[PDB]
């Protein structure tokens, strides 16, 4: 089984990002270009960016190069898609001038800075980034952070957090997951019978519905890139959780920035 993008969960991505990043202000005080900023250090500067379509195994997916166009636009980059895919694309993109390329098989999602050498990888940086929004909570009162999901997005986002010095609380469903991480990054098991209550709380799983009521408290900030949504609207609701969830442009600009 592969968690891919589907056309669908790309539509009106302007409009997507513009309230992801709204929230990001809302919840941290930076907007998505600040949290970047806290991250890398870098800002942008016109760079050019090649996205290059791949039909690699499941193939092309409908909107996905037209989405990274509108979010790299969107973070100030000078961003074109070539008419070629795979190499004949990546050809295309390197002699149209291209600084970074941006292109994604269906287990990697990968920005390649050229002039530099840096590359990221969007599991990566999807897990940090989304896990740097969760602990700048501005009221969140605690250093405690609920990571659910512990997996290639998930797990560096925990690492990140432990880096941070927060107080890092860990669960995935699967025990051999939740093991590698509490015996890596020396993280606390949650064990979801004994729930206790947080204010911030990372979501990386492509799963509906797993966080559970009992670890939600008022107002608490939840940032998960997983699809679909891990908390029910009734949920949401009934906490005000404070949602940051957004399906490509939060982890691409996480990328894009990392390699300046
Ligand atoms: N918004 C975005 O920009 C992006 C979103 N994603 C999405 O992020 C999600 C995670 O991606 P990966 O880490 O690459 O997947 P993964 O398969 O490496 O890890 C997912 C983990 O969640 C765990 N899990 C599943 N159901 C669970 C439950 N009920 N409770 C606790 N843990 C559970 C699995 O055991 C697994 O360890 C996927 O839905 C993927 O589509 C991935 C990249 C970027
Ligand atoms: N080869 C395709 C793209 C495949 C991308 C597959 N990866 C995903 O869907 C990841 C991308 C990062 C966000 C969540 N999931 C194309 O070029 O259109
Ligand atoms: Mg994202
Ligand atoms: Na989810």
């Amino acid at each position: 089984s592969m968690a891919l993008l589907t056309p669908d969960d790309l539509i009106n991505i302007n409009m997507q990002l513009q309230k992801a990043d709204s929230a990001v202000q809302e919840v941290t005080g930076l907007d998505i270009k600040g949290i970047c900023k806290a991250l890398y250090g870098t800002f942008s500067s016109s760079e050019k960016v090649g996205i290059v379509p791949v039909t690699s195994g499941n193939g092309i997916i409908g909107n996905f190069s037209a989405s990274l166009h509108a979010i790299t636009q969107y973070f100030g980059f000078d961003s074109f898609v070539t008419d070629m895919p795979d190499v004949s694309g990546y050809y295309e993109a390197v002699q149209n001038g291209a600084e970074i390329i941006l292109m994604a098989d269906d287990r990697t999602f990968l920005a390649h800075n050229l002039k530099n050498g840096k590359m990221a990888n969007n599991q990566p940086c999807t897990g940090i980034i989304y896990a740097e929004i969760a602990s700048r909570y501005l009221k969140a009162d605690s250093k405690d952070v609920l990571v659910v999901g512990l997996g290639k997005v998930g797990f560096p986002g925990a690492e990140h957090l432990v880096q941070k010095d927060f107080r890092v609380y860990g669960y995935d469903a699967d025990e051999t997951l939740l093991e590698r991480a509490t015996s890596n990054l020396g993280i606390i098991p949650f064990d979801p019978a004994n729930p206790k209550k947080f204010s911030i709380i990372f979501e990386a799983t492509p799963c509906a519905n797993t966080i559970p009521e009992a670890v939600l408290s008022e107002n608490c900030v939840l940032s998960t890139p997983g699809i679909p949504c891990a908390i029910s609207e009734e949920l949401r609701d009934k906490y005000e959780v404070q949602l940051i969830a957004e399906p490509l442009g939060i982890g691409t600009a996480s990328m894009l920035y990392s390699v300046l």
